[PDB]
């Protein structure tokens, strides 16, 4: 009975003109409007400017659009496993502007919310603040364009970046269910950027896996109120591409690092755990320590990999791996997820590092002119203000220390690491300098001196304990 | 998993003298009344409370007024609250008004690690410049005034800087919660409970129904459990319904009948109480509008039928309401992101004064009728077409249409059309131009009945909606 | 060694229609009248001019109104300029007011590569909120209003953002210049010529005296030649003296002056507004030695000169010829308002149209009726300094000048420390009036009836008056 | 006649209590109140915080206070030839905060002027904006403290740093002449920071080489108006230490200097830094008349003076004694950096440790080994003036100096236009290099292996030299 916003897929997309700015939902392939992307490929519109968490993958969602070089510029938090995207960045076909994930989500929200700008501690003192990130090459490996700096201001004695609202000509979203007046319901972690994206475009287009009538969706269950949606399309049903089909049915220093990291958890903690050693450590949490895992793409209550029967493209973790959920879990959008993180609602954040400094700076982020992926949610995670523990092997395989006085590699966050756990040692960062807290059963203080690239205090060292099985 | 469930007394025993509280609710809807009663019993004093309003007499935050436990209220609207209004005027309580959209988003920003953000809301008003009376001494004289807000230009337009709100406690009421704190709300009782939920160091949630972890669908959780520290399951009670609305005035009918012709098909509209709301009842033959209510609903309907009355389903004026097919519920941060982002096609409100400049005064007259800005400051300043509906002259013979406002401005350069029982005006180039007239008074007699001059060359006759 | 010397005509010929100018001068003093004359001759139109004032009728900038060569004025003061005020009222001219101290510092900031800076001046006035009428239509209807200034807090108090001023030309006048453009000024005719000289793309100076390079002591140079593009030597002419003041009934005025005179203490540096505050400097008691600051760039200002020591280059803030005393010092207008905005005055005494229990003051303009401008008063009242208002207690007609809240546009918000009248001396304490003294053997009861607000009156003494 | 502020040296200084913030005039030893620093040593005040352009020199001025550990913290632009200073920072007894010279001076003025903050392009994108310069060590050479970041904002599409006003308990100043009022007159380049230092202190103490009576300083010749000065001291006569008594009496760098000499052109105002840029001044051909600027407050700087005209008050930026030419002009350091920051130089020619194809420049820090501070280099590079770098093609270690991206901490970002070496001349175009000229018949493949990057050579000529 109500408003009817339904259109065919070609008709909904036909007025996107050359040069249009798009905001696109999706986290990797989860909630990525591939059907609509396939249709905009068909119409052949050129030099698009696209704001999205990533650029999908080779042959999927936004990834489709690189094939006939339809993309001028991507503004993105991560490139991920997208070879055509990286190749077109490196070969000078595409401008690539990085934005930390949480800032990208809040900027889109802001543009929908009539907020022209807001402050965040994210990216402060990084190259995303100072400018000079390589955004465009020429045709012959030469730097053609560089990122513009961010402005900064102090509040309460801490420094923050000014972020500007993002407003687009079009927004493209995917949802599990929509009604005819454009109310959208999402499923699992495929929600993600689809809420902030739907709010920031002048013309918003939603593909729905299920169209229902007005009044079929409980108003209390609506995730994106129909006011935001202009056009709804019902593509023929298709299987969302699963990047990492992870299911439940060497050099194991990693297990030792994970077993010590496991002693960091306390009962009742909410935790965000990075790919690798941090996640592994969750397997060694003792009985009587109940912690809830958060996934930055919009879950708390994250469980281990699903059993075969539970494998679901809508339920993946930050590394695009298929995931389960536990009793009392809860889904939220990407803006809420980074509000959660930025607002320091995690009790523990556990991350890897390529290099970590005595002052508590750390570098993963990138290596310039080299293997360059993007900030992802790493910059928001570390600037949370919350307890950050780094779990990493003590040295590079060639001997070079990963624990330094100050970072040579570009900084992910400034003065944010509290504790460094390696196979040899546990260091606290106390007043911008290092204190050796623990050493492994029969190493010595003397060898850890030699394996770390800075001095430290060692006036009260204990043996490093490990959690069992 | 987690069990955060707790007695009423234990949940609240840690609240000390001087504590700051952010408290959910819109009027009585979603107001954690039971927790407020407990706070009264424990007898803490010098509370500083942030909330949309302060409940009503005998209900919610209202009950804490009667033994003078409240030092300062930061509020959008006083509402139907006599003890609150009384204590402000007599100097027992300090009152800072915050526009409702700004209050909700400052709480969210508090929860989200965003120390400040810009909004066009309240620019050029007393809420930006300072000089609203926030405290009186005990003989009518001014003790304290509101501090100015900073301003900054973006794209040639001026915005107010709003600061994050963080409280010692936040207090929240939900329809359902599980043991680990996940909340689901019902109807428009959601409102501020989500942003309030996010901004407190210690967050306490009163639930109407407790369920076990895993009874709530993860996709139906409105406040994730990470935000809640303490859940309490009070003795079940009914939410107080302020106005149980169920299915010589002619001046308000004709203005509402002319104002219904402003509705075009497919519009999303926010109506004020009084004349703008009654304009909906004359929505013409083939015009589909969707009504927004600032407390967190699109698809608002007429008053419910007697047996379908529901205390969680109320409009801005605190009346029981229904929902139409395709309705959607959302929290107050989202409500004002919708409004401040220009997602309404029309907002229609009333006035104490409206200028030829486009200025509108409609939120207080100093020392006499002080209600607060409500959502009105947001509604006027978001670039949405604003049509004011009001009787041509006030309850003297003085024109409610003046050259420049003398009462405190709700917003500047914002009214697009003005509709009265005798005339209709448009604001062009910061000045008044007569586009319609009916009841059939000529230009000269209305021209004397208004407080300003005006252009009047393409004047047609004013129609009415049947 | 450079030679920037040119004819008057060739120097000015490059000013195209719509050019923006910054122009030196305070009133007539240091106003480049010979160049302004030339700009009239060549007939350029739609000028945008920044200057302290706009000259006077028939002199300096005022000359340019005769042929409607001015589109927009940005000034602090209209002054004795009837064409100006009139052309504003009847829609020929756009007029934007800027506090004098802000105007000087914005010019310098424009010269100094500072895009913006913060000042307390004008905070909470019409000049920061927007809504001063900058342009009328031809029927006295409002066409344009001033745009708001941004504001930020520092150290718990609010400040206005001011933007740099950079103009197509700057026009300055000096007593002396060499061929490479070093300028030396005389008396208070320096004023805006320094910052004006810094902010122009093409800066032209008229000099009363041209000398060779090496003839000016490098230590006596006021505007370094690097700043000056073109130097002009007009045929010599007498600077217009507005008020040739010399040494040789309603006398409420003299009782107020005599009470205000008791506000002075030994060692004070003081700025006194025109009227009663200046008259009070006549009744300064015997052991009290003060230095008077004149906002156009003088400390050590003395009384009017003798008949044959009159000097057009030495005038006070009200454009009157004046002397200087032993140990006096001249400075330019940026410096002058750095002095003031910096709190270096010990007392500032001002008149009022209206003064509030609040401590607000209104004394600079009344929309559509008095076109004056803020002058230096906004700067004077909003720096750290003690402000005393000397005013008649009531209007002529009997309405109070001491009100609860200002109805006229406020010069400063919460700034007045003491109010002295013929009846009374009120202090402003915690945002309300406390009566401290009353006159004569008048009564608390008559002053209650004469004041537009209530007040505290629990330690009222009798009002003393200097000898 | 007037006020009297004269005091003895001991009494003027005795109420400086421990933990006191001082602002001190002087540039090297020029205009530095040495006698007062001496007396302050006598009194034994502890834990001082000092804002000054430098910290004098061993045994001279602020340097006299490092001997008995009297200084907690220095806020400085340049440490410059001060071994006790550099040593106490390194081992960890003195906290050292670097501030760009122009920013330092304007912050002090701002403190004097009631301007809480202002913006400037100086230091944007450097370690002085981002934080992470070492400001205090411990005993074992680890970082106890880092500088806190500067905040930043866009105006007109360009990023500026926010600078905070400096106000101190005391300001110590030296002047050539003062009266009893406190009106000061400075001499030569000994003015420098003394004007803005004199404005920004609660209590300001001035040592005068010459005391005169009120009325003996022409009011038009006063450089610091007496309002700013609280106490005037007249030490026993003493000679200002000359660091470099350079005088005019009766080969790799010569080639660069002769090419650099061609950059000059008639009418230019030019700032030359120490080394090859100052050398290039010697070879200006023809009737090419330039005017040389010294950042310490001179335009019209000439060669090293003849023996009998050396004067401690007339020094360049490298603290060398200097002559001045016809048309010269002196001004204080706030004005100097307004002149520089406001783009009033046509050419600034500088040295480099590294220059990038980017156009970035590193010339002020090399971590651990040379940590003397930004001086005025950051102000000179970010003011939009045409900047030209003169440098040897390689290090003392044989490494290349034209690199891709600076390894060393940057003085300025995308600032350099032309790079001049003995081997070649590059232009920075579109954010990368482009070789335009070579000399000695060495060719486009000989320089490529000697420069640290590739570059463009689409239209190359050979390098002309001044005779
Ligand atoms: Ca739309
Ligand atoms: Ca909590
Ligand atoms: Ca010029
Ligand atoms: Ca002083």
């Amino acid at each position: 009975i109500g408003l009817d916003k339904v259109m065919s897929l070609s008709s909904a997309v036909q007025d996107i003109k050359n040069g249009a700015t798009l905001a696109v939902g999706g986290f990797g392939t989860g909630g990525m409007p591939h059907a609509i992307m396939q249709e905009i490929k068909k119409m052949g519109v050129r030099d698009l400017i696209i704001y999205s968490d990533g650029a999908g993958v080779d042959g999927y969602g936004i990834g489709v659009l690189f094939e006939n070089k339809q993309i001028n510029k991507m503004i993105v938090s991560y490139v991920g496993n997208n070879k055509i995207f990286a190749r077109q960045y490196l070969e000078g076909d595409v401008e690539l502007e990085f934005c930390p994930q949480g800032s990208l989500a809040e900027r889109m929200r802001a543009g929908g919310a009539g907020i022209p700008a807001f402050y965040t501690p994210t990216a402060v003192g990084t190259v995303l603040q100072t400018g000079g990130q390589i955004t465009k090459y020429d045709k012959n490996g030469g730097v053609l364009k560089e990122s513009t700096p961010r402005e900064t201001r102090f509040f309460g004695g801490r420094l923050y970046c000014l972020e500007n609202a993002i407003k687009t000509d079009f927004s493209i979203v995917k949802a599990w269910k929509g009604d005819r007046c454009g109310n959208l319901v999402f499923r699992g972690t495929a929600r993600n950027f689809n809420v902030p994206v739907g709010q920031c475009g002048q013309t918003v287009i939603a593909e729905v896996e299920n169209l229902v009538e007005n009044g079929d969706i409980d108003p209390d269950e609506v995730h994106l109120p129909g006011v935001y949606v202009d056009r709804v399309v019902v593509p023929e049903r298709y299987q969302t591409l699963i990047e990492h089909r992870t299911v439940t049915r060497g050099e194991e220093v990693r297990q030792r690092i994970a077993r010590r990291a496991a002693l960091e958890f306390a009962n009742g903690m909410y935790v965000n755990l990075g790919i690798g050693i941090p996640t592994e450590s969750s397997n060694y949490i003792p009985a009587g320590v109940n912690v809830v895992l958060q996934s930055e793409n919009g879950l708390i209550g994250m469980g281990p990999f699903p059993t075969e029967d539970k494998v679901d493209a809508d339920w993946i973790n930050a590394g695009k791996q298929t995931i389960s959920h536990l009793a009392g879990s809860a889904l939220f959008d990407s803006a809420t997820s980074f509000a959660m993180i930025r607002g320091g609602h995690m009790d523990l954040t556990m991350l890897g590092a390529l290099e970590v400094a005595a002052n508590g700076d750390l570098a993963n982020f990138m290596i310039p002119g080299k293997l360059v992926k993007g900030p992802g949610g790493a910059m928001d995670l570390v600037s949370c203000g919350t307890r950050v523990v780094v779990t990493t092997t003590h040295c590079n395989k060639n001997g070079d220390p990963k624990i330094v006085e100050r970072c040579r590699l570009p900084v992910t966050g400034k003065h944010c690491v509290c504790r460094i756990i390696t196979e040899y040692a546990v260091f606290d960062v106390v007043d911008g300098r290092l204190v050796l807290k623990e050493i492994a059963e029969d190493t010595t203080v003397d060898q850890v001196k030699k394996l770390t690239g800075v001095g430290f205090d060692a006036d009260n060292v204990i043996t490093m304990p490990l959690a069992p099985l």
